[PDB]
């Protein structure tokens, strides 16, 4: 019964000039499952949290960070690995504007979508990072618009 630990960035642009109807986040489809979330991964040792998040962000998709926004998002979920052992994982998501065109690795993205929080919704099925995508749209509602 292990404990798993990781840290992701949700990445967001404006495709013009920024407003509620112009922001769009990265949504990613993971190789491994095919479920769709966000790039994220493990800390390498002694990385601090930011750190490992920044550096998966770019080793997944090749984007970099412009500037990080002052939040943070956080999902506890549980599941069966494939040797079947049961893994409670916490996830910590780092909210980032970023820059770059994106060139997923496709060991672990296999496909890539820039939508509204409200578009890429439809392609979230695990209620925990429904959540987190709900709490995110909220946020940008607030501190942005
Ligand atoms: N919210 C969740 N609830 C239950 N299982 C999940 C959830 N998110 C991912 N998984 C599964 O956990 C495994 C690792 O997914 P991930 O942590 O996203 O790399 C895969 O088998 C996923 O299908
Ligand atoms: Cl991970
Ligand atoms: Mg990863
Ligand atoms: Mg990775
Ligand atoms: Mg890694």
């Amino acid at each position: 019964t292990k404990h798993e630990y990781s840290f992701g960035v949700i990445p967001i642009r404006f495709f013009g000039t920024p407003d509620r109807s112009t922001l769009k986040a990265c949504f990613i489809c993971h190789t491994d499952g095919k479920h769709w979330g966000f790039p994220k991964g493990h800390a390498e040792e002694k990385e601090g949290p930011q750190e490992a998040a920044e550096r998966e962000l770019v080793e997944e998709t090749g984007l970099g960070i412009v500037n990080f926004f002052p939040k943070i998002f956080v999902e506890n979920y549980s599941f069966n690995d494939k040797e079947e052992i049961f893994v409670r994982k916490e996830v910590t998501y780092f909210l980032a504007e970023v820059k770059g065109e994106v060139h997923a690795d496709p060991d672990e993205i296999c496909d890539v979508q820039w939508l509204s929080f409200q578009e890429g919704l439809r392609l979230l099925n695990f209620p925990e990072i429904r959540n987190i995508v709900t709490e995110a749209d909220k946020f940008v509602q607030s501190y942005l618009f």
